[PDB]
């Protein structure tokens, strides 16, 4: 199909993304920049869809956290989610989308705009959202490595699963965790979706890069960066030390699982056969031009390797 300006996609229901695209790209996403706009409209995608639990209910990827904004951004686990509800809320007003499609083509749209990052499948048609997600279901830095799997578990992610969802940690920095740093960031590039957030959270720790007594941060390897305690924990645990380990330098899987579980995510709650393919509708990513690497002047000795099966690879650092 063809579209009222020309550009073309496979399903013709899909023309009426383009002028949505337009306008998060220049007054969403400033420009079509991977900032913190982006890194915001990416937590918001799971923020909204991990609202999904069989036993307690939720419809997942539905809008709901802007649609029922007064009661889940009182949830603890949604502190500083509110800015972006805010700035997406006029969005959906002005545009004919749902909520939960605007919150998930605004993730897909954002990512797009980083290096070395994918393109989501995006679909359009989810209904209003009809409930509030229950409380206590979204998890948080502080949870021991077998709360957060059960949780992700529950809403249908093995553990592997939540290992790729977590390469989102390498485009995203910390406002809440330490007060006094806001926008410190969970890998050294925080505009490019790459590996160095899996390398980076491998280091040992050696000091805080704010105060020192803040609940869900562990020490970072390094001043300008931040790290949560789960992340710490998640990259040495056993049940899923040697998936963290095998996406370092390993960006192919990185991308590709990253887009399979990220579309599995925003289609929680929802059917994919009810609703119309719009992916292609979703900008090309630049691609990475630089290697995966240690961080200049550490070397092997500086990682914690937790993997028994495979040691961690030799990479280079410091020239
Ligand atoms: C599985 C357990 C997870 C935990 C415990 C967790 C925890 C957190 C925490 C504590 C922050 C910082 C909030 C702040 O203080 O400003 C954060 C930021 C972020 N999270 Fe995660 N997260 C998890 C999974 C995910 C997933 C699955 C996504 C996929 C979209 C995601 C995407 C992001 C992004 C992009 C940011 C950066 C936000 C920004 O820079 O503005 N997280 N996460
Ligand atoms: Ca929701
Ligand atoms: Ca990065």
């Amino acid at each position: 199909a063809t579209c009222d300006d020309g550009r073309t996609t496979a399903n013709a229901a899909c023309c009426i993304l383009f002028p949505i695209l337009d306008d998060i790209q220049e007054n969403l996403f400033d420009g079509a920049q991977c900032g913190e706009e982006v890194h915001e409209s990416l937590r918001l995608t799971f923020h909204d869809a991990i609202g999904f639990s069989p036993t307690l209910g939720g419809g997942g990827a539905d809008g709901s956290i802007i649609a029922f904004d007064t009661i889940e951004t009182n949830f603890p686990a949604n502190a500083g989610i509110d800015e972006i509800v805010s700035a997406q809320k006029p969005f959906v007003a002005k545009h004919n989308i749902s909520a939960g499609d605007f919150i998930q083509f605004a993730g897909a749209v954002g990512v797009s705009n980083c290096p070395g990052g994918v393109r989501i499948p995006f679909f359009l048609g989810r209904p209003d959202a009809v409930a509030a997600s229950p409380d206590h279901l979204v998890p948080g830095p502080f949870d021991s490595v077998d709360s957060i799997l059960a949780r992700m578990g529950d809403a249908g992610f093995s553990p592997v699963e939540v290992v790729w969802l977590l390469a989102s940690h390498s485009i995203a920095a910390a406002d809440g965790v330490d007060p006094s740093i806001p926008g410190t960031p969970f890998d050294s590039t925080p505009e490019v979706f790459d590996s160095q957030f899996f390398i980076e959270t491998q280091l040992k720790g050696r000091l805080f890069p704010g105060t020192a007594d803040n609940k869900g941060e562990a020490q970072s390897p390094l001043q300008g960066e931040i790290r949560l305690q789960s992340d710490h924990l998640l990259a040495r645990d056993p049940q899923t030390a040697c998936e963290w380990q095998s996406m370092v330098n390993n960006q192919p899987k990185i991308q590709n699982r990253f887009a399979a579980t990220m579309s599995k995510m925003a289609l929680l709650g929802q059917d994919k056969t009810k609703l119309i393919d719009c992916s292609d509708v979703i900008p090309t990513p630049p691609a990475l031009v630089g290697a995966a690497h240690l961080p200049a002047g550490f070397s092997l000795s500086d990682v914690e390797q937790a993997c028994a099966a495979t040691p961690f690879p030799a990479l280079t650092a410091d020239p």
